[PDB]
């Protein structure tokens, strides 16, 4: 039972608590995405880790990264997940903007991720494009779920640390609309702790500028303060933003291969 006999790191992908590696699994073939974590150097981090397992094990969805077990050896946890190989919407954000086409497209997957949650009655609590993958052929599915740091994405009730529900996720939705839109959430130059009290003291965001009016009201929908008025996840799979400006997956994976390109061509 011993994680580095079965599992090879193939190449480092990135830095949450922890080093994380694409991999392959030695017994299937099967490439991996694997996060190993020292639990001598994240002591109070701990009774977060075993949440987000627990609840990534409750999931069964193909738009939701799958979790496939974990491993201890010394004092390293090692965690196996899918991998997927397109990167994540910021990764993919840095080689160019998205037009509507493809952010409705994006937009429309990310819903279908957050309908199963709701209707399994869990919360994502951290959507944002850095928490959306990739598969190099362009399925879109959710990963790094929240803890039950940065406020940019925080629906106010979330902030006032009013209890709140997935409704908060429709709020983070909106703001990672924004985020596809412009590059950034709003209020990106502030600091943080200025952020946490002009979220609940202003209005809303809005999308300012060369947008359709279907793309602005969609956005604005999300980003009501009160959340008994932001829709569902299922209602805005039926909004007229997303049914006129969705199209199909070779959408998404142009913009992989555009990524690809540019990495490929030097850039940083
Ligand atoms: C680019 N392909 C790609 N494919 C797949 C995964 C998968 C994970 C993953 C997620 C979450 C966890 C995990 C599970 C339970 C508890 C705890 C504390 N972490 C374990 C991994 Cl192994 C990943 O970290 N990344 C990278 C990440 O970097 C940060 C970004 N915000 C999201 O993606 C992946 N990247
Ligand atoms: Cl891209």
């Amino acid at each position: 039972a011993d994680p580095e006999e079965l599992f090879t790191k193939l190449e480092r992908i990135g830095k949450s608590f922890g080093e994380v590696f694409k991999g392959i699994d030695n017994r299937t073939q099967q490439v991996v995405a694997i996060k190993i974590i020292d639990l001598e150097e994240a002591e109070d981090e701990i009774e977060d880790i075993q949440q987000e397992i627990t609840v990534l094990s409750q999931c069964d969805s193909s738009y939701v990264t799958k979790y496939y077990g974990s491993y201890l050896k010394g004092s390293k946890l090692w965690i196996i997940m899918e991998y997927l190989g397109g990167g994540s919407a910021l990764d993919l954000l840095r080689a160019g903007p998205f037009d509507e086409f493809q952010i409705a497209t994006m937009l429309k997957e990310i819903l279908k991720g957050l309908d199963y949650l709701h209707s399994e009655k869990k919360i994502h609590r951290d959507i944002k494009a850095a928490n959306v993958l990739l598969s190099e052929q362009g399925d879109v599915k959710l990963a790094d779920f929240g803890v039950a740091g940065t406020p940019f994405w925080m629906a106010p009730e979330v902030i006032q640390q009013s209890a709140y529900d997935s409704k908060a996720d429709i709020w983070s939705l909106g703001i990672t609309a924004i985020e596809l839109a412009k590059g950034e959430p709003p209020n990106s130059d502030m600091h943080p702790m200025r952020v946490l009290f002009l979220i609940p003291k202003n209005n809303p965001p809005t999308l300012v500028g060369d947008f359709t009016k279907s793309f602005k009201e969609f956005i604005d929908a999300c980003l009501n303060k009160d959340p008994s008025f932001r829709p569902t996840a299922k209602e805005l799979l039926k909004h007229k933003f997303i049914v006129k400006n969705s199209k199909k997956t070779s959408y998404l994976t142009e913009l992989i291969d555009r990524f690809k390109r540019w990495k490929a061509e030097g850039h940083s």
